[PDB]
């Protein structure tokens, strides 16, 4: 049996849960006979990304439907689906490419999880064995600490279709992140920010850290180009947990992010290089946390102030977001297990 505290053991169970992996592939309508969970290829996913990028290129120009259909067909030939009574949906627009790209993102992290879970060598509990494979130190933050109270206040005030309840707070330290982050600790404007993702991605996120979309992947849906995205509103990030009322539990990260000088934008702009002297993008929202209630936690700004009007004139965004284009600018500090109370 395992030496780990019960919440840590349950975290390990939920992120390595194989039923959840197969359930995800079934909901994507993947043919599990043609492409089993155990036979996912990073190389196969890579090629699929490029097909999707070519599809998006064709769509953007305006191309022969015969060309769009041959590309769309090439994708489903590479990634095998079983749509039952229906015909495969034609990949001929932006929303459709994005959905399939976001599905590839998820499949890659599932492959990382299943690879971790299958690999390795008797005396130890499988919970402990699989814990160590995350290369991440995970401690339970006590409910009656200033840390947990600051964090719980952050969840209450920046929650603006569900109520949010914090079940467990874990303090986390990924191997190598301390060293990788240390130069960026010199930048001013360090902020504690939210980052949400599906539960089936968290074995990948913890072993590899938050990553940037590969260049093969379509840029569709990335308002500010390929980067790592964060919110100062727990609601905005919690939507990326994709939590179903079937299983109303999600996982969400708090990261220390070294923003430096922010390139502040009101509208979509696919970034490929920041201006000199800029180290992050800030998307400006209609609503921002009240800056008078900014508090500090271990030298990092926590923007937990309740939502007020920002006064930004012509904004496309309801809330702020923050993007960095270097993976070393992120120091993952906490992992929250959240209960979504839908109402
Ligand atoms: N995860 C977050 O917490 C988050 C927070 C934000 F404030 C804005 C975000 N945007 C995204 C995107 C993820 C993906 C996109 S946008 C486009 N297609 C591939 C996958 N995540 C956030």
């Amino acid at each position: 049996k395992s030496k780990l505290p019960k919440p840590v053991q349950d975290l390990i169970k939920m992120i390595f849960d194989v039923e959840s992996m197969k359930k995800a592939m079934v909901e994507y309508e993947i043919d599990l006979q043609k492409m089993p969970l155990g036979k996912l290829s990073k190389r196969q996913i890579q090629a699929a990304y490029s097909i999707l990028s070519e599809v998006q290129q064709a769509v953007s120009q305006g191309s022969s439907d015969s060309q769009i259909l041959d590309l769309s067909n090439r994708f489903y030939t590479l990634i095998p689906h079983d749509f039952g009574m229906k015909k495969p949906p034609l990949l001929n627009n932006a929303d459709s490419v994005q959905a399939k790209a976001e599905m590839l993102d998820n499949l890659l992290d599932i492959e990382v999880a299943y690879s971790l879970l299958r690999g390795g060598s008797s005396s130890k509990d499988p919970i402990d064995v699989n814990y160590e494979k995350l290369k991440t130190d995970i401690k339970v933050v006590d409910r009656d600490s200033e840390e947990a109270e600051i964090i719980r206040k952050y969840v209450k005030n920046t929650h603006a279709a569900y109520d949010l309840e914090v079940i467990d707070i874990f303090k986390i330290e990924r191997e190598g992140e301390c060293q990788r982050y240390k130069p960026f600790k010199q930048l001013h404007n360090r902020r504690l920010l939210w980052h949400g993702s599906r539960t089936t991605n968290f074995a990948g996120i913890l072993s590899q850290g938050l990553r940037i979309a590969p260049p093969e992947a379509p840029v569709t849906g990335y308002m500010f180009g390929k980067g790592i995205y964060f919110a100062d509103m727990v609601s905005k990030s919690a939507n990326y947990c994709h939590t179903s009322q079937g299983d109303p539990i999600g996982l969400i990260l708090l990261g220390e992010v070294a923003l430096g000088n922010m390139y502040e934008l009101k509208h979509a702009s696919h970034i490929s290089k920041l201006p000199k002297g800029k180290h992050s993008v800030k998307g400006l929202g209609k609503t921002t946390p009240d800056p008078s209630a900014n508090i500090s936690l271990d030298g990092v700004d926590v923007p937990l102030g309740t939502g007020i009007s920002s006064g930004v004139n012509d904004t496309s965004l309801l809330y702020n977001e923050y993007i960095v284009y270097d993976i070393a600018q992120v120091n993952l500090k906490y992992l929250l297990k959240l209960k979504f109370n839908f109402k």
